[PDB]
């Protein structure tokens, strides 16, 4: 019923990814 399997959310690795803008640390 949950979309996808038992693993790790998908947007936990949204926080994570490379950005493109650098500021305001």
């Amino acid at each position: 019923g949950v979309e996808g399997f038992n693993c790790y959310f998908p947007l936990q690795s949204y926080g994570f990814q490379p950005t493109n803008g650098v500021g305001y640390q």
